[PDB]
């Protein structure tokens, strides 16, 4: 039976994980990692959900499952997030939020409803953007199509690239957009591009998909939801997987949602209860803890002015090594520009070296990143980032 | 896109938590749970699972991402517990082990790993059986046949009626056994009759998958395996669902395992590498917190005592209902027999009562069941006993 089930492709970022791990080079540095990371270089429980888990040690009585869609309060508290605290989509009861096993299950989730349910076929995604997504849509039956994004010239968002590509897209056709922090480039539409982004979209019938797993690391929690509001106010219909396990440094606690928008709670509801039968078929119900962790952090004062102090802190580290990292090259004698670097958000952007300059890197000086030139800024301490860039100068 | 999207099916079980809460009726019984209760009518977290919280909460330092496959751990003592400590499938390395969203979210793995890898088509479940199996698989795109089990007049297994019918599956069919306390009926094959269904199982063709949610609640965790340990060592391949939701008292922290067992190492191995590109397409990595728990008892001497000891607790409680209720029903008067209950295990069996019978039970005396006949045995308790059979011999 399975006797000649052929490997499944070796994971790139895994491939680099090991041959890090077997270098017996002392001075070797990670940029290939996927997660954030402080000046330790370690990625640290936070404190705020330290607290939270003390208290549902304390006050936990049945670990009874949860409904389809998880715990109520956290739906709430992900919905005035993503909307602002008095939406009219909230008011008038427009959005419907499911508790999923992080943002991929809540791409997942919406991939087997949007596949079952309606007559969508194609999806959008940017080039480049995050790898799984292709196969998550793939694996439900929808075929996946891409739009230009990226300016490997320049080093900035190809609009004029992206709307043209764009308008292959026909009616009934989703399309998805990173809310913040785009992955990997960093590079995110401006509030007017947006805007114009949304009107466009409305003209065309697409069905905007958001994929939003960095709220809070690019300007703020709100500022950086605008994108999304700007969409929100002119769409009747949307889709919005998000995750917190960057945000609240939850990675494996898997807690995300998968927000729907509909026209009126008439036709959410009804469009909701096709999207619980598709979460029962899957995995039943959703992992109470990090959830839980969420939602008692967001509905207390006290903890959650800690937890937004803690993720500015990460935000501004983040901030901060970009900005070290180019004036450390521009001091070790650059004379390139990398300076794009700063104009960037979130911890990932294409440092525009090439395939073999990348490895060469590795090999010779034991600093790892992704063939793409891909590096994670949080893998950068302000220690290790003279020795980073003397390599960084000695392959350009 | 939403706006003509008909609704999904009510599910009756959550119909009939509504209907219960809405009782206002005092001595209102509810039998149509799905889940352990104690004499209490609670369902409390188990001490163990407490002390491996508190254990967690202390020794926990980062929430980085669990790889594909979860805790290794985690998979060393789901295998032991279902194969045996020294199993040749062990020693040998014919099983890989993957941690998945609970034993519903194994299943459906299995499902997408099965339908994508394989040349399965059909999957064949009992009759009766758990209701949310079909949609897995169908979802999965697999067709969904059944084959005879219970015998109504009688109410026991109709073995002969279930070896026919199964003989309609051909070569390369997936065949599901319930591992222990089959849901609904209570009713399991002996040991003589797993072994003829292994031998006529690998004379077919056939390629077994083992749903096992109940071990321990029959007899005990070793005697419970005893199905499965007669088929795994005759079959070259086989796949295992297992859930600690019910035996650890996890339910909501979503824990379970899919466990591939092929020929050698190799074939597993390459086998291993597609299943876990299937969770890579569905919810990328498993939730740690339920599974972390599950781990640290089973590996701990003193705290797996304590869970061994708590869950014969529950084994007897259920032992104890079961007998309390056939012999209150024998002394309210029933010249009807109802002796089979003691010979059916877990909290499920089917009670032999018509639809209108369990419908007048409800409306007239507060005591809440499923259409069907079936009652859950942990809903009972020695308090309601009484009151319950009285009900139960005024509709006869
Ligand atoms: C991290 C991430 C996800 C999914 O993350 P989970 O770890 O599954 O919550 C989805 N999309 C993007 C762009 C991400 O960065
Ligand atoms: C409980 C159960 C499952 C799945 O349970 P999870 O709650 O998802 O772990 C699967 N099959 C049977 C027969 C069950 O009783």
């Amino acid at each position: 039976m399975f006797e000649n089930i052929t490997a499944a492709p070796a994971d790139p970022i895994l491939g680099l994980a090991d041959l890090f791990r077997a270098d017996e080079r002392p001075g070797k540095i990670n940029l290939g990692i996927g997660f954030y990371k402080d000046e330790t270089g370690k990625t640290p429980v936070l404190t705020s959900v330290k607290k939270a888990e003390q208290y549902l040690l304390e006050n936990e009585t049945t670990k009874n499952y949860l409904g389809i869609d998880g715990i109520p309060e956290f739906g709430r508290c992900t919905q005035e997030l993503l909307f602002g605290k008095g939406s009219a989509l909230i008011n008038d009861k427009r959005a419907r939020t499911a508790q999923t096993p992080g943002g991929t299950g809540a791409l997942r989730v919406a991939a087997d409803f949007l596949a079952k349910n309606t007559s969508v076929k194609r999806v959008w995604v940017s080039n480049p953007s995050w790898p799984n997504h292709k196969s998550v849509f793939n694996s439900a039956g929808l075929e996946v199509r891409e739009y230009a994004y990226y300016d490997a010239e320049n080093h900035t968002l190809d609009f004029d690239a992206l709307i043209n590509s764009l308008n292959e897209a026909q009616a009934g056709d989703v399309v998805l957009f990173h809310g913040c922090c785009h992955a990997p480039t960093g590079i995110d539409p401006t509030l007017e591009q947006w805007q114009t982004l949304a009107q466009l979209s409305v003209e065309k019938g697409w069905l905007p998909l958001f994929d939003f797993a960095y709220q809070g690391f690019a300007r703020g929690l709100e500022e950086d939801a605008e994108g999304l509001r700007a969409f929100a106010a002119m769409h009747k219909e949307l889709i919005v997987a998000s995750s917190y396990s960057k945000n609240f440094g939850l990675y494996n606690e898997r807690v995300g949602a998968c927000t729907l928008v509909a026209a009126d709670s008439e036709t959410v509801d009804r469009a909701f209860s096709q999207m619980k039968a598709a979460i029962r078929a899957n995995y039943s119900n959703p992992p109470a803890h990090g959830a839980s962790v969420v939602a008692t952090i967001l509905s207390n004062d006290a903890l959650r002015a800690i937890w937004e102090q803690e993720l500015t802190d990460m935000r501004q580290r983040i901030q901060r090594m970009r900005q070290l990292f180019v004036n450390t090259l521009q001091e070790k004698g650059a004379n390139r520009d990398f300076s794009f670097i700063i104009k960037q958000n979130g911890m990932f952007s294409f440092s525009g070296l090439t395939k073999e300059q990348v490895l060469r890197l590795r090999e010779e000086f034991g600093v790892y990143a992704v063939a793409s030139g891909r590096v994670n800024v949080a893998g950068m301490t302000p220690d290790n980032m003279a020795p980073l860039c003397e390599a960084i100068v000695a392959v350009l």
